[PDB]
């Protein structure tokens, strides 16, 4: 969560990026996230708890620090995930950038859908449902994003340690909550170490 540099990204906007992505898992792991494709998306046997990384953080920061809007090519970031957002009030406190950014990924599984099948098929992941799936993907367990106040925008990068979003793999394994996992509160539906 904590001992990063102080590097332009400031604490309270890591404590949200970490806060909304392992609130809206359990929320997701619970079986109470609105699905577009109707109903609720499917309860999670082992949705694992996140945690915020420092290394991680530094590769998204070599995107936002771009000020260019698009995905950086994956040996930018070895092994790892990424989400990009951007507002054009540039000027955004960075933990508002933070839960808007978070807000608008998972926001594509109540806007496209995503329905029961969890495979991530061709079909799946081309109707632009991904920024959604690597914050819900199961295996994905480390988080680290950078928010750049840019010319004309507020440019957010989160990026995914293990990378998720593997074709052909289930975002996330189905079941309910904490029967997959020891550490594990059926209340919350994230998996601990
Ligand atoms: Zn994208």
């Amino acid at each position: 969560k904590a001992g990063c540099p102080d590097n332009g990204m400031s604490e309270e906007a890591r404590q949200k990026f970490l806060e909304m992505h392992n609130s809206l898992r359990s929320s997701v792991a619970l079986g109470q996230a609105k699905d577009g494709a109707g109903g609720n998306a499917p309860k999670a046997a082992k949705m694992k708890t996140m945690a915020y990384d420092c290394e991680v953080e530094k590769t998204a920061m070599n995107n936002a620090k771009q000020c260019v809007f698009k995905h950086s090519q994956p040996n930018q970031r070895k092994g790892l995930g990424e989400n990009i957002f951007m507002s054009s009030d540039s000027g955004m406190d960075k933990a508002k950038a933070a839960e808007q950014a978070s807000k608008a990924w998972f926001g594509e599984l109540a806007e496209k859908g995503v329905g029961q099948n969890l495979k991530l098929t061709g079909g799946l992941f081309s109707r632009g449902v991904g920024h959604y799936t690597q914050m819900v993907w199961q295996e994905t367990v480390k988080l680290g994003c950078y928010v750049e106040a840019c010319s004309n925008m507020c440019y957010v990068v989160c990026q995914y340690g293990p990378a998720g979003n593997m074709m052909g793999k289930d975002i996330y394994e189905k079941g309910e909550p904490c029967s997959k996992c020891e550490n594990c509160d059926k209340e919350k539906g994230l998996c601990s170490a």
